[PDB]
């Protein structure tokens, strides 16, 4: 099943972090890695003086259940993430076809379609993804504002 998995980070040396990151989720059993976006620059959301954030994308196949590989990304988050909070998130954005609502997991990732930074990695590695609910991704960045955000 192929999922789209978010990752940010706000270092202002992230590829490291991130580039482990991206080995460990090929590393996840029966998963391998489908295509891995350019990775993108966005603006720090407070006042004081911080780096910018990396964001990207990736497409996984995994025969996985959602929530084993939620199991998986939360336990590289936890080993990858060495710089703290905020230095690596993983999300899963989308899971084949599938929409949940548990406890520990809602897909689509609720935000997902508020936040170019999701948005823009995705559409490239995955321009014509339609939603569950019909939605063309291609469509939602054409019709909503979102910044094009530049290459890291
Ligand atoms: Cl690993
Ligand atoms: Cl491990
Ligand atoms: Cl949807
Ligand atoms: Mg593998
Ligand atoms: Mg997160
Ligand atoms: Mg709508």
């Amino acid at each position: 099943t192929v999922a789209y998995i978010a990752i940010g980070s706000n270092l202002a040396s992230p590829l490291e972090q991130v580039n482990a990151a991206l080995k460990a989720l090929g590393d996840i059993p029966e998963s391998h890695i489908l295509t891995v976006s350019s990775f993108y620059r966005t603006p720090p959301l407070g006042p004081q003086d911080q780096p910018d954030y990396l964001n990207a994308a990736v497409a996984l196949e995994t025969s996985l259940a959602p929530e084993e590989l939620l199991n998986h990304t939360q336990r590289i988050e936890l080993q990858q993430g060495r710089g703290g909070p905020r230095t690596l998130d993983l999300d899963i954005m989308l899971f084949g076809n599938e929409v949940i609502n548990t406890e520990r997991l809602t897909v689509p990732h609720y935000d997902m379609k508020n936040r170019g930074f999701m948005l823009w990695p995705l559409f490239e590695i995955a321009p014509e993804l339609v939603f569950p609910d019909g939605e063309m991704l291609r469509q939602i960045l054409h019709t909503r504002a979102f910044d094009k955000l530049n290459k890291w």
